């Protein structure tokens, strides 16, 4: 009878990097009647604020905000410490990955270069071929570029390979970056620290639930009751049905 | 009769890298009422206004904020567009520097990497072998091999020599990093765009006009009637003396 629900963000609650439509929202602080409730996202805590309210609103909207993957946790308002990749992998292959992509990344020829090609964050190393400091426009220009020649698609083969058996993960980082990570630190991450909230059930909603998906991993997890949507008003009649039938 | 005092910031106005004594920003308020004034300072633009007020007062208290030496301006209140290194360099040459750069601390190997190894700015590129995206204990450990090793000064010439001819200049970025701008783009910047504001006299105080110091260039220029202080108290008595005498 202590029951959370834990959604995606991106096309579970609200449209891909946008705001959540008032009504969803509504409803969600109606839901909170009768459970928690958390979001997990693998953006960074300030842009799945934007999302869902102004300001620092989410930590009050929601019981719980997991941002990267969870390695950023907000628990009732407060926010947790958090492991850092460095402390996880150890100083020296986080070297070793960090070397692979200067040297790879110096031999690509673009269009345009700017900065920022590698990303420290706590979730996570961001790589990015053109550098993260580019514009929109430059964006669409490299992600152009970049399906015609599998620029990113090349770089993670590469890593892959050169790093078997090391316990590194890839993913795709939207236009111009791919997400380099330790294993087992998708959204699963956030699993473990609710372990210890004493929940008799946890429900997971997500619209990537499917092999290859970002939600597949937590959906999946036996720790979850798992929830496959399509949209946002899916969500919301989906937990109706569950919640307030 | 127009005539502009234009104050360096650190250790000219302020401590270094911290905030104006009260008792000076005091006196430069009181010195507007017989000239304008305005700051031309090497750091970004919220680091300076940090220093000089709360929020965004500096671009209220000072007629000119010069922040990167003069590639971001504000003029009476208002931000005016900056020309941008990749337009004045261009692409090619650029790109080159880049991939230089990338490939030469590929092969750098430290106690800790981090991220943002380059940084793209209006006025130059910040290269950090350590990464900018490091802790202030992790910078004073890189700063004690850095002067064992010399690890940017050998960067720095390697860079020099392979790009003689071309128009780049380096400058330290204080214990993690260099800078590399072009030619032209120390705090001489900014005396192009005042050329422009009609005034009878533009007089410059700095505390590093000495050969090799960040103040030579343009307290030697000719736009300017120069000035040679040791400390904020030190500019304020020279004000006194020449304008309340
Ligand atoms: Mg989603
Ligand atoms: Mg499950
Ligand atoms: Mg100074
Ligand atoms: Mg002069």
């Amino acid at each position: 009878e202590r029951v959370l629900c834990l959604f995606d963000v991106d096309g579970t609650l609200t449209p891909a990097r946008q705001k959540i439509d008032p009504e969803v929202a509504a409803f969600l602080q109606k839901l909170r009647s009768r459970v928690q409730i958390g979001v997990v996202g693998g953006s960074d805590y300030c842009k799945i604020a934007e999302q869902l309210g102004d300001g620092d609103e989410v930590i009050e909207k929601f019981d719980y905000v997991f941002a990267e993957n969870g390695t950023v946790q907000y628990k009732h308002g407060r926010l947790l410490s958090k492991q850092t990749i460095q402390n996880h992998l150890g100083e020296e292959l986080l070297q070793d990955l960090i070397n692979f992509c200067l040297s790879y990344m110096a031999l690509l020829r673009l269009p345009k270069k700017r900065g920022t090609f590698i990303e420290f964050r706590n979730g996570m190393l961001n790589i990015s071929p053109i550098g993260r400091s580019c514009t929109l426009e430059e964006r669409i220009e490299f992600s152009e570029l970049d399906k015609k020649e599998k620029i990113r698609e090349k770089f993670v083969e590469a890593l892959k390979t050169e790093f078997a058996g090391k316990g590194l993960r890839f993913s795709r980082g939207g236009m111009i970056s791919f997400d380099v990570f330790p294993e087992g630190w998708d959204k699963r991450y956030c699993l473990d620290s609710l372990d210890q909230d004493s929940f008799d059930t946890i429900h997971f909603f997500g619209n990537e639930t499917s092999p290859g998906g970002n939600d597949f991993e937590i959906f999946a997890d036996p720790r979850t009751v798992g929830h496959s949507v399509v949209s946002p008003q899916d969500t919301v009649q989906r937990c109706r049905e569950i919640f307030f039938p």
